[PDB]
């Protein structure tokens, strides 16, 4: 589908109505396979992080590690796929922009990709932008070939906020999502028995950002 008719059709009234929005079949299979060559590609030859420290021994021979991260401009050599994953994403953003709530998204994050890498860590209950540091808008695209969580695990658990339910999201090939950033959507990663990878993308509120430069301190000499 044509950006500006998924956003005005699907991502605008869903996102306005319940604070998240799936999208399958995002990019189809061949640019999607593409993708997973390249976060491949960045796992293989050691690009990412060892992992977030989740349980520390005494003897950190046992120390278990959890998700694995690298940052993605987009314009590096074997990313280009990622880039034009971005682009893609930003391409929507763009069409929504003046329709997401009142919110003016003037600029995102580069890309987080992430790697869970299958030893039965998940993510902690968590909300993305909880203190107001200028992120509006979480935007995740999955590349899981044939997931199947009741054997992997690693859905994607969100808490909308005021609501006594949970949307249960797999993490599926080709499959992008948007939700809030803020306290309406607090959501975990369950425990994951396979190699879960995803990409993320936050943008940015002006006005909100704004503020937060100095709610986080920056000078200019005499
Ligand atoms: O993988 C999923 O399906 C859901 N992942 C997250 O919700 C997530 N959220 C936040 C963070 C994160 C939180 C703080 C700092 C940094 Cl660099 C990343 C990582 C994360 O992996
Ligand atoms: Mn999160």
């Amino acid at each position: 589908l044509p950006a500006l008719k998924l956003a005005l059709e699907y991502i605008v009234p869903c996102m306005n109505k319940h604070g998240i929005c799936v999208v399958d079949d995002f990019l189809g299979k061949e640019t999607g396979q593409q993708i997973g060559d390249e976060v491949r590609a960045l796992h293989d030859t050691g690009k990412f992080t060892d992992g977030q420290l989740v349980s520390q021994k005494s003897d950190s021979s046992k120390d278990i590690r959890g998700d694995k991260i690298t940052w993605i401009e987009g314009k590096e050599p074997g990313c280009e796929t990622i880039g034009l994953l971005m682009s893609s994403m930003d391409d929507l953003i763009r069409h929504c922009n003046g329709k997401l709530g009142s919110y003016k998204i003037n600029g995102r994050t580069k890309a987080m990709v992430a790697c869970y890498p299958g030893n039965g860590t998940g993510y902690v209950r968590h909300v993305d932008n909880p203190n107001g540091d200028g992120r509006c808008v979480t935007c995740i695209y999955y590349l899981n070939k044939d997931w199947d969580a009741k054997v992997s695990g690693g859905i994607l658990r969100i808490f909308p906020e005021g609501k006594a339910q949970f949307a249960d999201i797999e993490p599926k090939f080709d499959r992008l999502l948007f939700f809030w950033s803020d306290r309406r959507n607090p959501h975990e990663v369950q425990p994951a028995y396979a190699t879960r990878y995803a990409i993320t993308v936050w943008y940015f509120d002006a006005d909100e950002r704004a503020r937060a430069k100095v709610k986080y301190l920056k000078g200019v000499r005499v």
